[PDB]
């Protein structure tokens, strides 16, 4: 079922049940039916019936091992976040999937206010909570993007739930483009890294999959793992972005940039 058709299957009572789960995620993975019912102002047996149907539509996951509780699936959280974007007037219609990997599904959409853009639905102490973590990923990307506006990143329009609404950049990932001036493209990427750093942001996963290129220039995308300068490990995270991108150029193009100097140059600004 496409996300547009799924959206059409939702009534007001369906959205009120989802609003109740969403607002109780801060203290439950699986929100108890009794609290879904009381928050939504929908009687228990009817709330139950709604949740069963949402489960059949793969919007929520219901469990009953310890108690009757519910949470969002990735599909459901995304659909709910889209609803929030639609009710806030930021999005008018969701369109076709643009692509999907391990971390997000990105869809085309149209907004009367922002034009033809994209909505990115995010997935995913003690090294060893789907919704809370996805929503944190989305908000992190959003704040990073806001702090970087005016640099070579998408314009960012809104954040709700696990969804970030932003500019469509018409440019391919670096890994699919043979460039003929690799030394200059590498230098432009490292300059933009230095510009991020002066804004207090480290990207956190810079690679050939999140640098976009066209004859016009480069852009950098995908900030859910970004950190603020001063946060634990930020310097090593920065060094890793520099190292990884330079390594990419060395292997693909035999560019001869020295990693320690490049890092040292950025950090001394």
């Amino acid at each position: 079922m496409n996300i547009a058709e799924l959206y059409g299957k939702m009534g007001k009572h369906s959205w009120r049940i989802m609003d109740a789960i969403f607002k109780n995620l801060w203290d439950y993975e699986y929100v108890p039916l009794q609290l879904i019912s009381s928050h939504a102002r929908i009687g228990e047996e009817k709330a139950r019936n709604i949740l069963k149907y949402l489960s059949d539509l793969r919007v929520v996951q219901n469990r009953q091992k310890d108690y009757e509780g519910s949470t969002f699936t990735f599909i459901g959280l995304s659909l709910y976040s889209l609803h929030r974007l639609v009710r806030s007037g930021k999005v008018d219609a969701i369109g076709k999937l643009m692509g999907e990997g391990k971390e997000s599904a990105v869809f085309n959409c149209y907004s009367e206010k922002f034009g033809e853009c994209v909505v990115k639905f995010h997935k995913v102490k003690v090294k060893e909570h789907f919704s809370v973590l996805a929503i944190r990923s989305a908000r992190n990307e959003f704040r990073a993007l806001q702090k970087l506006q005016g640099l070579a990143v998408p314009k960012v329009y809104a954040w709700e739930g696990n969804a970030v609404l932003m500019e469509l950049i018409d440019a391919k990932e670096l890994y699919r483009v043979r460039v003929e001036n690799p030394d200059e493209v590498l230098d432009m990427i490292l300059e933009e890294v230095a510009k991020f750093y002066h804004r207090g942001i480290v990207h956190g996963d810079l690679s050939q999959y999140n640098v976009l290129v066209s004859e016009e220039g480069i852009w950098i995308i995908d900030f859910p793992q970004s950190v603020e300068v001063g946060e634990e490990g930020w310097r090593e995270i920065l060094e890793r972005d520099v190292r990884n991108i330079i390594t990419y150029f060395s292997r693909t193009y035999r560019t001869e940039k020295d990693i320690n100097s490049a890092i040292d140059r950025i950090l001394q600004e």
